[PDB]
């Protein structure tokens, strides 16, 4: 039912018009552009696109008539291209007569560097390459997600360090809870496959098949979950019940771990009297393995975090870890899943290591800020034509706004490099061709319909590891 | 290849363990949550969800068993509900026994109000309330899109009555870009059909499919576009050649409306030197049903527009209108589609009117802004279970956290009617039955896997219209 025909900016239907006469060649390139800092970029998401709308045959004559007949409604107007549609159709099977290049998936790049490139390999189809751009700039959303949980990611890292000394566990630090906070099912499965390159946690389903059909892992799946209540399991006892809806989850899960959200009427008194007292001969029974994971819901996420830390720190045996941090029993966690965004993380982790904390006590989880509240604006996400041939003249094209310099994009054939210092420079304007900077580093990913380079899963994780 | 067994947060797959033992009944409401204030929000989108993803035979022995597969490995246990999706299987042919009771889309409501309710409709199936409602909860997108879409309505609405003393083109002042700037291609389609409720004019053509196959028009689409150019088109020709661009382009569209980004190299340059003197004399002799429309796309978006005003308005000849603004004349407009959002479209029209430019000089384009720069929480959307039946017995249920008052959810069976005055009050603890008011308002649209009452995208657009 997708029709490439139809997954294009109405304004580029009348594109082929617009052109100087002659064009054979357009080639464009994307950009995370220059100017917390994300001063570099996890590359991450081309493929799933490549496979699910590129490849293969993408042209047939019940999609041009169909595009035909919309476009003539919707310009009211004939300006649709269905000669230049019917050329790939009858030449090409179908096929898409153009060639992507890419750095290889899970890179960690600078910012102003090329990612990918695009063009056509028919002159008769110049006009292809920026039909396409609306379909390929959609891969912001998969980098900007995979970048902003590299950065959060970071963040643990450092914490999780100072605090204990080791990183154990940092893979579970940030668990997904964003399936309800997401605009569509697809963005869901996208932003999950995202979070799951830099963390094991996830409550979004939808990533795992997406991983499994388009990358491929070695594990049967590329991230888990735990049992876990809501407020309608605790709620539904009815408000005189908060104890024995705790005391029955907790039964029905004692031998796994199990998150309990302890909100549902007060937090407080749910952590020092029904937590604390009442229920807690079946809290300090528990298996190392299978912790009572707590989980605030509401309130100021720095204050709340720290105040039932307190708590729990006087109704269970604290001990003092080998850096001086506090440390609760193995059998006793807390999850902080509510307003936490990379601004809330860092404010908690910080405010937690001030009162002697370690963050080996606490896990986040992140809804909308972790796959909805992200623009193609957050890392100046950025695809620009760089080069035309036109009479058989290859010119170096380019925008330069005088009131924003920042938008001013690269010139001519481009290539990313290796530096002397191990650093990456994109050269422009054909000069990789000098080989003064070694071989290119993007790689043929996308060529006349066939997706020609591919990377697992497990590849991306080790490209995109933190230095540590 | 879409498997409802599979798209719910994992943890709801624990659920059926967690419930009071002996619960017959779980009922669910969604509601935008009280504190621009956005005190009233579009209903828009659930129609969609309903069709594409609840109705029919959803239930099969492949999707159970892809399902039980797929939790085995994702929680390293055995926790997946399999007896109970195998009772809706063999009992119901594979259809929800649920019942959703909605306000009618396209409805205008005020926040903290009940805009739809879920059931169970068989004892066994207690559990499915609430497995589904990630799938639900999702509707938050396109009233959300809606909802910020009609408040730019309003905004351009007063601003252009006050400029120019009537509505007219209202429907096409605000211009859909937002295809590039949201997250996939399904998101596209809902954003730009949520637009749509309240505007006519897009570049995100999965709008109108969307719109075709879940609605429905009596006109063949609901949104319309004009030719544009875009950077590639105009750099493409050369750095020393914006002019010849600019020339063919207006020249191969010279008899409808066309749309030309102008700030590649100077916008500035290009309005008082290319459009202004060097090709004035191919858009003095354009149709009014055909103008050029000047698109700046950098700097500030305030200074810009008004500076391209100035510059235009010594070039070409300007008119006074009724009110005493300044129109340009109807061969030449201008749209404003970099940085738009509810906030700078509300500086650009007030700093115009200051001006005394008539808001007919001035359409606006938005992206990012109009389909993907907005949360759950912008209208604090919340799905919460209100009343269970346990051993029998009804009883009201809610959250209430101490530190967040905002938060405390709504108690018992609800119902949705009109005030003596002809506002809305949401009634709690099934007081709707004793018909102090009217009839509800909520109406069945889902019940037992079957689309019980549908709307056309046309009595959608007649609800959602401004006072
Ligand atoms: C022993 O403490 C813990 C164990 C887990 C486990 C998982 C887990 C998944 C997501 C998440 O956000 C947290 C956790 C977790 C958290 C724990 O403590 C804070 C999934 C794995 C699959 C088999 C064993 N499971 C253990
Ligand atoms: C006469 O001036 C104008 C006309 C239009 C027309 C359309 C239009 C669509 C989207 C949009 O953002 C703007 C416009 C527009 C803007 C104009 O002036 C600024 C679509 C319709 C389909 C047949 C006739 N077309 C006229």
């Amino acid at each position: 039912e997708f029709n490439i025909l139809l997954a294009t900016d109405s304004y580029k239907v009348t594109h082929y018009k617009q052109y100087p006469p002659n064009t054979s060649k357009v080639y464009s390139y994307f950009e995370c552009r220059e100017k917390v800092k994300y001063e570099e970029t996890v590359f991450y998401g081309l493929q799933y696109i490549l496979n699910k709308y590129l490849k293969g045959k993408v042209v047939t004559k019940e999609k041009i008539q169909e595009a035909k007949d919309v476009y003539k409604e919707h310009f009211q107007d004939d300006v649709f291209n269905e000669k230049g549609w019917n050329y790939i159709l009858e030449k090409y099977d179908g096929h898409l007569p153009i060639e992507i290049k890419a750095v290889p998936e899970g890179f960690v790049i600078p910012r102003g560097n090329v990612l990918f490139t695009v063009e056509n390999t028919d002159p008769e189809c110049y006009w292809l390459t920026n039909w396409i751009e609306t379909i390929l700039v959609q891969s912001w959303y998969p980098i900007t997600v995979a970048t902003n949980s590299r950065e959060q990611k970071k963040i643990l890292a450092k914490y999780l360090l100072e605090t204990s000394g080791n990183l154990d566990g940092l893979e579970y630090k940030l668990h997904d809870f964003g399936y309800r906070g997401v605009s569509s099912q697809e963005t869901a499965g996208i932003g999950a496959s995202a979070h799951l390159v830099n963390f094991k946690g996830t409550d979004t389903v939808a990533g795992l098949a997406l991983i499994k059909k388009y990358y491929g892992t070695k594990d049967p799946v590329p991230g888990y979950s735990v049992p876990a209540a809501e407020h309608s399991t605790i709620t539904a006892w009815g408000k005189d019940h908060e104890k024995d809806a705790f005391e029955h989850i907790v039964t029905q899960f004692s031998s796994v771990p199990v998150s309990v959200v302890s909100d549902s009427y007060d937090i407080y008194n749910a952590c020092e009297k029904i937590w604390g007292e009442d229920l807690r001969h079946l809290i300090v029974s528990r298996s190392t393995q299978a912790p009572l994971i707590i989980r605030p819901d509401s309130g100021n996420p720095l204050d709340t975090v720290l105040k039932v830390l307190e708590i729990l720190g006087k109704k269970f045996p604290v001990t003092e870890n080998s850096k001086g941090y506090k440390l609760l029993p193995p059998y006793l966690r807390v999850i902080q899943g509510d307003g936490v965004d990379i601004n809330t993380l860092q404010e908690i982790v910080e405010g937690m290591k001030q009162k002697m904390w370690s963050i080996e006590n606490i896990a986040f989880g992140s809804g909308g800020g972790l796959l909805q509240k992200l623009t193609r604006d957050l890392l100046n996400c950025s695809f620009k034509c760089s080069y035309v041939v036109t009479n058989g003249l290859g010119i170096n094209v380019f925008k330069d706004p005088v009131a924003d310099p920042n938008k001013r994009s690269k010139k001519g054939r481009l290539s990313l490099h290796r530096t002397p210092a191990g650093n990456f420079v994109t050269l422009e304007e054909g000069k990789g061709d000098l080989e003064e900077y070694g071989q290119d580093l993007l790689h043929t990913v996308f060529k006349n319909g066939k997706v020609t380079k591919s990377y697992s899963f497990d590849e991306i994780r080790k490209n995109a590891q933190l230095n540590i």
